[PDB]
């Protein structure tokens, strides 16, 4: 039966032994492939379960009605038959995992206390213990198998129904926030988890109740205190979890703000370095980091108070019960005490899994509510009426429709067209053509009139849908491939030029791409698809919205007039050009019919259409270096030693408390003789000993000591790990990524913004948690083995082969698990891609007929994703069962060891060995899983560490005054692999002289500005300012003088005062004087807080002119002797332009002025004009002389610019 699951018997299904061959193949080969994973096993396909659920829901709706219908009843009825069997198996395992400690151990200890010699009794008891262990383990395996299969079935069915519903929506208004995910995406994983890890809820209370009753039976009124301890304990941990969640949410808000600021200042680095403004941003980031650190610290304390639930509770309950029981006058023995302790050690198993069940159930309930909210919407309704006459295609007779908002836009619409007729519709903006287009497709609701439609539609929207596939099939849209049709379509739409542009051929994709395409080409492929589809009636809505006249004419005369001569065409557009050739024109205005007839008749009528026409014509290897780096960053070996010492001290304290309990009992009476009864005798009772308060005092002291040590350990570990994480990344990374050069160009800025947002989370939140859990588990295992082997020295024989077996099995398990995970991870993505591409643009999908193709593709991709999930879960259960077998063997060995030696060991030590052997169950799986999880988190540190690893000449400040600018053959190159931009450039500028820069783009205009600031080192020559070489002056000293106004005005978040002067080097009087000169003082004065008013990002509070005026203000604040102006007139109005020229000439008239712009009039008034071409200086003369020379290129450019106005 194909899949092996359907052929296995009961024994193979109970042990998961049908998966064994895959492990052997994975070991032999090295990696797996999708060719031999498996297929799907039937009984889990989408169609069968979808039909079943649909039938159930329809029956429910018919039975009750759409007011009180519930999805919970339907889901329960769907999953009713198997949950009962799962519950029965769980009850059997919980009942059989308690009969061991309560009945088997007590009889064994009581036998040890007796004075006989038998082997049959002890052998029978050993047999009983082993059999109970086996039964418990195998029952648990069966429960898990059943639950996994049921969950997979339910998830598939619900997801397929959810995506089936969406394709028939006629009120699409919710954004792609619910539809894309919460209905057909990972939202079904919650419904899977509710049946996989949900349920299992009646597992804790039952065993807890049974244990409480048994304890009261054994001891009684003094045995009635363990219940009190447990009840008073657990709600405290609930409260601690709530507080941790609250603090975590607040920290999330703060770090979101920090990363927002980091993104804001990551790409302005030229602006920052041009003024040497690196001080402020460091301060701001440091403050935000401090606040985040404090909140994280508090959350860490409250989260770490929790991880020690079980042994602490056991010790507390035992101490209280036994102390109160003894300090009243009573009797105790080894059997009772150690039976009670062993029972206390088995109550705390299902209380390790109840909370996950509760939270999973809550999430599932919310998801079901959302699904039921979706399932009630308006369906589709397609018109099936046929025209009375065969010559009629569309029919309209006094039909009125209202758009559902119900808003009327159409009123008494009547028209009639026939096959082979071209009809054009004209109207203004908002006339109501779109309402008619929406009504003819049947989307609009019907209120009055009759509708008749025959034919097939071909719809071209004003926007291209663009489908994630190859060009050939995208044009094909699921049609048979041909040759003459294909080339006729290409020639008709003149797509051949575009084919040569494509790198490879017409086989690439039109998805995200790297070059995208133009709107006109998208329109061209849209009409290509439409006219290749070969439908009956064509609906064309303004396909030529943004095209040139020529291509419109060729497209028209090639396709519309020839191909669709006999095909009905409906044309809706605003332009009145092609309407000459149309055989019918209908004018729509104010939702009523105005004109009807041919074009010539329309001109004959001479109505509003004539007026409008006239107006228009007018891998994960992770070597040890990572661990070494983390340890070195944490502080050194001393921190490691301190933390390990504290862990060992805590666990040793717990072990000492239990040992003292064992040591008190052995000292029976103390060779004390009493005269009770009628004759003297030596008592054997523990109460008779005169010294009893000693031992109770030492008990209380032990409890207090253990509590104090646990608190100290938690605090110290949290603080140390937080310091280790906070130093490395931020301190040694932000200080380095603020002084590279050119590194910012040949590297995307979207992958340096990352590693500041995700890696910080991975290093701050999860690593300490996982490390703490792992270390605690390992140390506990070591202590348990040592404590057992201390009493019986021969126990260190059955530990060797078990270690060898564990080492053999672990590697195979790890390889199989990794390989199975990778396949699911790789195969996830096309599912999501198809879902997104289908959700975007439902109109065209519903336009022709296509629903079945998309549904089939969805189902196929669903199954291909589903299979490896099931395989992965089965592998995990396989490993768990093997480890359980090892533990059972160890327990049986120690029990037999106790039995075989009798009469030479006191009963108390035998009880202690038994009490410590039971604790070993269910630890190895936890240890292995936690080791893998904490290994997977040590990858971020590697990337961060990799990215981290990869004079004098101070003269007097006489720079001002005679500020001469001289160039002597300056050469520079942007990169070492590119041609030199500047080639022997030399010029001298006199002080207080105005110079303009003109030339074509790419000829080296920006090179002068880049090299004047020494941002890129020159390759030859030298530049001297005021007789001082710029190479001998420090970068900080040189940049503090010159100023440049950028072509685009940018502003940062904060107050106006910070945006004007962050260094607080100026008082208010100069700021007001500067603001008054640019006539913006009144605007700031009108602000309620003036200079304290808050400024949003990008300066959205102000208009463009205000931003530019603020830029000139901050330029005027510095009072520089040398100024560079760079294209201040990009898209700014003429009034503001004359304003800025007036302000510049009134303010910058006492300093050297250099201008680089595309407007000749800006540099017309300059003393001299510079012309550059191909990196060489061409012309250097006054404007009067340059204009007088015809051969000058500047004069030719001026004539060409002037001809654009005089001629036109």
């Amino acid at each position: 039966h194909q899949h092996p699951v359907d052929n296995a018997g009961l024994f193979s299904c109970m042990t998961f032994s049908w998966l064994s061959s895959l492990a052997r193949v994975a070991h032999k080969k090295g990696e797996l492939s999708m060719e031999d994973v498996w297929s799907l096993s039937k009984h889990e396909s989408s169609d069968v379960n979808c039909r079943r659920l649909e039938r159930l829901w329809q029956e429910e709706l018919n039975e009750v009605g759409p007011d009180a219908a519930s999805l919970r009843r339907v889901v329960w009825i769907f999953c009713r038959t198997r949950l009962i069997l799962s519950i029965v198996c769980l009850m059997i395992t919980q009942l059989a995992g308690f009969s061991g400690p309560a009945f088997m151990v007590k009889h064994l200890l009581e036998y040890t206390q007796a004075t006989e010699s038998n082997l049959q009794y002890s052998l029978l008891l050993v047999l009983g213990l082993l059999l109970t262990e086996i039964v418990r383990s195998w029952s648990l395996a069966l429960t898990w198998a059943l639950n996994y299969r049921t969950g997979v079935r339910l998830r598939g069915a619900i997801l397929t129904m959810a995506f089936k519903k969406i394709l028939k929506l006629k009120n699409i208004k919710e954004k792609s926030l619910g539809e894309l995910i919460n209905i057909c995406s990972n939202d079904g994983q919650r419904m899977f988890e509710a049946a996989a890890v949900g349920s299992l809820l009646a597992g804790g209370p039952v065993v807890a109740i049974l244990g409480m009753i048994y304890n009261v039976i054994i001891l009684g009124p003094t045995g009635f205190l363990g219940s009190a301890v447990f009840i008073l304990f657990y709600p405290a941990m609930m409260f601690a979890s709530r507080l941790t969640a609250y603090f975590r949410r607040k920290c999330v808000a703060a770090t979101d703000e920090r990363v927002q600021k980091m993104n804001e200042v990551l790409t302005y680095i030229k602006f920052i370095k041009m003024y040497a403004w690196v001080k402020a941003f460091s301060q701001s980031v440091q403050k935000i980091r401090e606040e985040e650190r404090r909140i994280l610290e508090k959350a860490g304390y409250f989260q770490s108070i929790t991880v020690g639930v079980a042994p602490i509770v056991v010790v507390i309950a035992s101490v209280v019960t036994f102390s109160v029981h003894m300090t009243l006058g009573f009797d105790l023995t080894a059997a009772q005490a150690f039976t009670v302790v062993t029972v206390f050690n088995s109550m705390t198993f299902a209380l390790k899994v109840t909370p996950f069940s509760v939270k999973s159930l809550s999430e599932a309930s919310v998801a079901v509510d959302r699904f039921k909210s979706l399932f009630l919407m308006e369906e589709v309704h397609m018109i099936k009426n046929k025209p009375a006459s065969p010559h009629i295609k569309i029919e309209m007779k006094n039909a009125t429709l209202a758009w559902d908002s119900l808003q009327r836009t159409l009123h008494s619409i009547d028209l009639e067209i026939q096959e082979g007729k071209l009809v054009g519709i004209c109207g203004s903006v908002g006339s109501g053509k779109t309402s008619l287009i929406s009504a003819i497709l049947g989307q609009m609701t019907l209120l009055e009139g009759s509708i008749a439609i025959s034919g097939t539609f071909a719809y071209v929207a004003q926007q291209a849908w663009i489908l994630n596939a190859t060009l050939r099939d995208n044009i094909l849209f699921g049609k048979e491939y041909d040759e003459e049709r294909y080339n006729s379509v290409l020639n008709s739409c003149c797509l051949r030029p575009d084919l040569a542009i494509l790198p490879s051929s017409d086989l690439t994709e039109i998805g995200e791409r790297g070059a995208n395409l133009s709107g006109g080409q998208r329109q061209r492929i849209s009409l290509a698809r439409a006219l290749y589809s070969d439908r009956s009636i064509y609906i064309l809505d303004d396909p030529l919205s943004a095209l040139d006249a020529h291509v419109g004419n060729h497209i028209f005369n090639s396709a519309i007039r020839k191909h669709l001569k006999s095909k009905t065409v409906l044309f809706v557009t605003h332009q009145l050009q092609y309407l000459v050739d149309c055989d019918e024109v209908i004018f729509m205005k104010e939702g009523c019919i105005t004109e009807r007839g041919t074009h010539e008749e329309l001109m004959n009528l001479n109505g509003d259409y004539a007026t409008i026409f006239n107006n228009l014509l007018l891998q994960g290897s992770v070597p040890w270096s990572v661990y070494g780096v983390y340890i070195q960053a944490a502080g050194g070996p001393l921190a490691f030693l301190v933390i390990m010492a504290l862990f060992m001290l805590n666990v040793g304290s717990t072990a000492f408390s239990t040992w003292w309990l064992s040591y008190w009992i052995k000292q029976g009476s103390g060779n004390t003789t009493v005269t009770r009864g009628n004759e003297t005798s030596v008592s054997d009772s523990m109460k008779d000993n005169p010294h009893m308060q000693y031992y109770a005092s030492i008990y209380a002291l032990s409890m207090a000591v253990m509590l104090i040590l646990k608190a100290i350990r938690g605090v110290v570990f949290v603080k140390g790990t937080l310091r280790a994480s906070s130093r490395l990344h931020d301190e040694l990374f932000r200080r380095i990524l603020r002084s590279p050069m050119k590194f910012f160009d040949t590297t995307p800025t979207g992958r340096i913004l990352n590693r500041f947002s995700k890696d910080m989370d991975e290093v701050d939140v999860r690593l300490p948690f996982q490390a703490e859990m792992f270390i605690q588990n390992v140390i506990l295992v070591f202590f348990c083995v040592g404590m057992i082997a201390g009493v019986f020295p021969w126990f260190l024989v059955a530990v060797g082969p078990l270690v060898i077996l564990f080492s053999v099995l672990h590697i195979v398990s790890r390889v199989l698990i990794r390989e199975l995970k990778r396949l699911d991870n790789i195969t996830q993505s096309p599912f999501l891609s198809h879902i997104t591409s289908s959700i975007q643009g439902l109109a065209t999908i519903h336009a022709y007929n296509k629903g079945q193709e998309f549904l089939h593709r969805y189902q196929e991709l669903l199954d291909d994703n589903q299979a490896p999930f099931f395989l992965f879960t089965c592998a995990m259960r396989w490993l768990a069962v093997r480890l359980d077998l090892i533990s059972i063997a160890l327990i049986t060995t120690t029990g037999l060891m106790i039995v075989l030696m009798h009469g030479q060991i006191p009963p108390a030590y035998a009880g202690l060995a038994i009490s410590y052997a039971v604790q070993l169950t269910g630890l190895f799986q936890f240890t292995v899983r936690l080791a893998s999880e904490t290994e997977a988190r040590f990858t971020s540190v590697e990337r961060i560490n990799h990215y981290i690893k990869t004079k004098n000449k101070a003269p007097s400040p006489d720079w001002p005054q005679e500020g001469e600018v001289t160039f002597e053959n300056a050469e520079m190159r942007y990169r070492e692999n590119l041609p030199l931009v500047l080639k022997k450039v030399s010029f001298t500028i006199k002080p207080k002289e105005k110079i303009g820069i003109v030339g074509r783009t790419g000829s080296g205009k920006s090179s002068l500005g880049m090299a004047l600031f020494r941002l890129v080192e020159l390759s030859g020559g030298c530049i001297k300012i005021d007789g001082v070489r710029i190479s001998d002056i420090g970068l900080a000293d040189l940049r503090s003088k010159l100023s440049i106004i950028p072509q685009e005005p940018v502003l940062f978040s904060g107050t106006v005062r910070s945006n004007l002067d962050p260094f607080n080097q100026y008082t208010e009087d100069q700021i007001w004087d500067a603001l008054e000169r640019t006539h913006m003082k009144e605007c700031i004065a009108q602000l309620p807080l003036k200079l304290e008013s808050e400024v949003m990002e990008n300066g959205d509070n102000f208009s463009v002119g205000e931003r530019q005026l603020l830029c000139i203000a901050r330029a005027l604040l510095r009072h520089c002797k040398i100024l560079i102006l760079d294209e201040a007139t990009a898209a700014m109005d003429t009034e503001t332009d004359l304003l800025i020229q007036e302000t510049i000439r009134e303010a910058f008239a006492d300093c050297t002025m250099l201008t680089i712009a595309h407007r000749l009039h800006t540099v017309l008034g300059s003393d001299r004009i510079m012309v550059l071409a191909q990196g060489q200086v061409v012309e250097f003369d006054t404007p009067s002389v340059l204009l007088s020379n015809d051969s000058s290129r500047f004069y030719a450019m001026f004539a060409a610019a002037e001809n654009k106005v005089a001629v036109k």
